[PDB]
C-alpha cells in the first residue's frame, strides 16, 4: 500500500462502525465488499464490485460510475441516482451513498 | 443556556467551522435567523427552515421540514422530508439541511 494518494474517501460514523478513511489514488479505485478492492468496505448491503472512481490526473476531477450494483450508488447535492456505467465527474467534497453508507470524497493538497 | 438533551453537529471542510448546536427539550427551529435554536446562517437555509421537537430524554427526537425553500433531507431511508411529516431521529443519524450536512447525537 504505497501508492500515492491524490484523493480521500470519508465515511462518517454510523451503525457500520466509526468514521474512517480510504486513499484513493490514480487509474481506478475499485469500491466493494471484498476486502481486496481499493476502498474495502465489508459490509453486506455494498455489492462486490460496487462502484469505481477513476481518477485520471491532480487538476482534474474524478469519474465515479456505478458497476452496476444492487443497492445503488447516489450523488447527494443536487441529490440523483446514478445509473450503471454512466460517468459522472465528481467535484471536490461530494457527497456519496454507496448503498446506506454515507461517503465524502476530498481532493488532497 | 438550557440543559441540552441532544447535539447537532454541524460537519465543515468548506462550510462553517465544525460547530456543535445544544438541542434542548421542546421545539427547536433549525434556520438562518440568530435567534434560532439551531442558527445556521447559510444562504440556502431557510429563515424558517426545519423543526426538531424533544418530547422527553428517553425519546427519539422528531424531525420536521418547515416548507422550506432547499429542502431537508433524510437518508433513513435517502428522501427529501415533505413538509408536514414526521421523522424520528436516531443516535449518530445523518441529515442535510439544504446543502448543509449535520449528525445527531444523543448526550
Amino acid at each position: 500500500c504505497n501508492v500515492e494518494p491524490v484523493g480521500r474517501l470519508h465515511i462518517f460514523s454510523g451503525a457500520h462502525g466509526p468514521e474512517k478513511d480510504f486513499p484513493l489514488h490514480l487509474g481506478k479505485n475499485v469500491v466493494g465488499r471484498m476486502p481486496d478492492c481499493s476502498v474495502a468496505l465489508p459490509f453486506p448491503s455494498i455489492s462486490k464490485q460496487h462502484a469505481e472512481i477513476e481518477i485520471l490526473a491532480w487538476d482534474k476531477a474524478p469519474i465515479l460510475r456505478d458497476c452496476g450494483s444492487l443497492n445503488g450508488t447516489q450523488i447527494l447535492r443536487p441529490p440523483k441516482v446514478l445509473s450503471p456505467g454512466v460517468s459522472h465527474r465528481l467535484r471536490d467534497q461530494e457527497l456519496i451513498l454507496f448503498a446506506d453508507l454515507l461517503c465524502q470524497y476530498h481532493r488532497l493538497d
